[PDB]
């Protein structure tokens, strides 16, 4: 498949919205796959990844995620396109709100990545984010299980259908 | 008092340990502070700190040690006497048992401190920790109150009465 979902989950909500994705994407067009059970190989047998990750412990990145940063710090993403998602709490969270969406990215974004998919702030309420691409936009999708749960469904597609059209999903399989 | 212990604490434990050390130093030769109260000044202002830090999250710095870091990145050790001491659970968490201890090391060492408490392994059942000073001695006293709570007595008294010989307590205050 062209596109490689690789995602770190604790209770289950990352990899839920990992499969919600796949989904979407059909999964002709993407593989899902746990960081967990990943090899450096995994990742770079794609060219086109989306990583879902949670934030955990006070703005730190996913156990499994953290246990394969040093190697995700190996790979040359220049090449490949990137969007980036993950869980976070924004109530009990609200300053360290999806801050490893911005840890994986500050790991990803000066080795190469193109990155795609940076989401509106708009819709949240957190007082400190790490995940932040400008301003007023997350790096990646900020998915909150927790306490927005009914915007989950509107997010996801709308996030996905918009990285379809940055990636070009529709003129590279069919056009 | 000439000794400063500083503690960072999720569920009490190492603030446990912290006042046993206080104790038995006895209150007139160290303080104890908890860094989540403390600033850059509050640990400067002494020449022989004793930090205590537990491993959560999978090998990650207690929270509040975390969040202050940054800061203890910008404090000279060079002319100060450091000893490190934590709790963590080697068992649950035998792959990280008392990583923090290495973590915080790697910070204070580099930066002059000279550090003094390494404590043998003999005893531990674990598979890997990052709180090695080498092959079979922790760089701090590593604690255990989960799986080991009947040793932290005679721990405790034999590494306090350790690094007070190895920081020369008996000299230093008049001798
Ligand atoms: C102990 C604990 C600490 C958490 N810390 C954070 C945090 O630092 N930042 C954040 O945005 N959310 C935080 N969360 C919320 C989780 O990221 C959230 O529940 C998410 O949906 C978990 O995704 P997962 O199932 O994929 O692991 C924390 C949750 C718990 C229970
Ligand atoms: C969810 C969780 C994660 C933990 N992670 C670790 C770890 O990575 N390494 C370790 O040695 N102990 C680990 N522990 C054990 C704690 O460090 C230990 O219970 C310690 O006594 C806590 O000290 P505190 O009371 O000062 O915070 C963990 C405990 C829990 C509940
Ligand atoms: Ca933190
Ligand atoms: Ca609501
Ligand atoms: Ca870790
Ligand atoms: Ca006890
Ligand atoms: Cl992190
Ligand atoms: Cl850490
Ligand atoms: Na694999
Ligand atoms: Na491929
Ligand atoms: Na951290
Ligand atoms: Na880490």
């Amino acid at each position: 498949a062209i596109t490689g979902i690789f995602f770190g989950s604790d209770t289950g909500n990352t990899e839920n919205i990992a499969k919600m994705i796949q989904k979407q994407l059909g999964k002709d067009v993407a593989d899902v796959h746990d960081i967990a059970k990943s090899s450096k190989e995994d990742l770079e047998a794609y060219d086109i990844l989306l990583l879902g990750i949670p934030t955990w412990y006070y703005g730190e990145a996913q156990c499994d995620w953290d246990d394969f940063f040093p190697t995700l710090e190996e790979i040359d993403f220049n090449g490949k396109l990137v969007a980036l998602f993950g869980c976070g709490d924004q109530e009990d969270y609200a300053e360290y709100f999806c801050d490893a969406l911005g840890t994986i990215r500050d790991i990803i974004e000066p080795r190469g990545a193109t990155i795609v998919g940076h989401w509106p702030t708009a819709g949240y309420h957190f007082e400190a984010s790490k995940g932040l691409a400008d301003d007023d936009h997350f790096v990646g999708l900020a998915i909150d299980e927790d306490r927005q749960p009914e915007l989950t469904a509107e997010r996801v597609e709308k996030w996905v259908k918009q990285i379809s059209e940055e990636l070009h999903l529709d003129e590279i399989l069919n056009a």
